[PDB]
């Protein structure tokens, strides 16, 4: 989720 983690931060 690096960067903007809004929404669904699953994964990176
Ligand atoms: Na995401």
């Amino acid at each position: 989720p690096r960067x903007d983690p809004r929404x669904d931060p699953r994964x990176d």
